[PDB]
């Protein structure tokens, strides 16, 4: 029925892969769904976005946000809350691919592409050379360490991770403090198109079609207001079917290019948004329209809870989280893909569009590394660092 209410507090980071929550104001579908009054406001940092989530509307916080997959259940657990533990749902997954690992100009020479190894003698020459990702235990944190390990180094050892928000990644690394870093769109093309480095891969390229942000919520607005709830779902949905079409792409990029929203020049956002790869360096550019950010072909959006229990696994292999910890039991909490069908059936979504089983599968990574999601201790027991 009717929304209980027609307001929420959507909090995002200034990243293409917000553009579902962004154009569902601009292009009015939170209205179609009886919500005219959702703000769709600009967080500074994963952390800010953490600081309002945990106090709440209520308090003068915020009620969801386009987040990063891991960070809902580090907030419900509590690991990154200082004690203040707040229960959260994921509603759907925003995007699948589209974030980039860059690497400054001093390692121009070693043109290093998906094998990091060439690293370890070049950041041997640094004094405790950092790589910047995005939040502890957030998804650019696992992709760069995902990606140093394949090569051989181990953090603590051969590197330290050091946390930048996403919009000021670029001037960081302008100023050297950090070798590498991780980030989604559009950062990665504007590293290049300002030649403060290259990029030594787009994230597809680890994990094909991998899991990225979610639609997270507060659980205590979701079970207070579940009509809204549902009304704000919908709406994200047919944003995300809209963002998703070639056709549209150049009108939401000038969207999200606006003083409004990003701020950001519309040659930073359109290449990437249409698959088109210029790495810098003197590497040619090449289109790939399977590894670039996608929003609903694929079943992109489906919140499929083996990638959840994924992200949950790597944490655990980094120490985020205590070994053994229960983890399909804290996603059958969290995951509400329960909501994401409900309200695709209320939608067309064809069937075929609507996955039959809350798992993807086995999941391969570059390094043919595998992930069965019906035994995560022996992917595990599979990596060396």
């Amino acid at each position: 029925n009717a929304p209980e209410v027609t307001t929420a507090k959507l909090g995002f980071i200034a990243l293409t892969d917000a553009a579902p929550l962004i154009i569902a104001k601009e292009k009015g579908f939170y209205a179609k769904y009886g919500m005219p009054d959702v703000e769709v406001l600009k967080q500074a940092s994963w952390g800010t976005t953490r600081d309002n989530l945990v106090l709440g509307s209520a308090s003068g916080g915020i009620d969801g946000a386009h987040i990063l997959t891991p960070m809902p259940y580090l907030i419900t657990m509590g690991t990154v809350t200082d004690g203040k533990p707040t229960p959260m749902y994921i509603l759907a997954r925003l995007n699948v691919n589209g974030q980039g690992i860059q690497l400054g100009n001093n390692y121009k020479d070693l043109k290093v592409g998906t094998d990091a190894a060439p690293l370890k003698e070049a950041f041997a020459k640094v004094t405790d050379p950092k790589v910047a990702m995005t939040f502890p235990g957030g998804t650019h944190d696992m992709w760069i360490r995902y990606w140093l390990a394949a090569g051989g180094m181990e953090p603590g050892k051969d590197f330290s991770t050091i946390v930048v928000p996403p919009a000021q990644m670029v001037a960081n690394v302008k100023v050297n403090a950090m070798e590498s870093f991780c980030v989604g769109e559009p950062w990665p093309l504007q590293t290049v198109n300002q030649g403060v480095g290259y990029q030594a891969l787009t994230t597809g390229q680890l994990w094909k079609d991998h899991p990225e942000k979610a639609f997270g919520m507060r659980a205590d607005w979701v079970d207070q207001n579940p009509k809204a709830a549902k009304a704000l779902l919908m709406a994200v949905m047919e944003a995300q079917q809209w963002c998703d079409q070639a056709e549209n792409k150049e009108e939401m990029c000038q969207i999200l290019s606006k003083r409004e929203w990003f701020k950001v020049p519309f040659e930073d956002i359109i290449d990437r948004s249409k698959g088109i790869y210029n790495f810098g360096n003197g590497q040619e550019t090449f289109e790939d329209q399977e590894i670039m950010q996608k929003y609903w072909v694929d079943n992109a959006s489906y919140p499929y809870k083996s990638h959840d229990q994924w992200f949950l696994t790597e944490n655990i292999r980094w120490g985020y989280l205590p070994a053994s910890t229960d983890t399909k039991a804290i996603v059958d909490k969290v995951n509400r893909e329960d909501l994401w069908r409900e309200a695709a059936q209320a939608l067309e979504v064809p069937a075929d569009q609507i996955p039959s089983s809350p798992s993807r599968g086995i999941e391969t990574f570059f390094d043919g590394i595998t992930f069965d999601p019906e035994n995560p201790q022996a992917y595990l027991d599979s990596l060396k660092i």
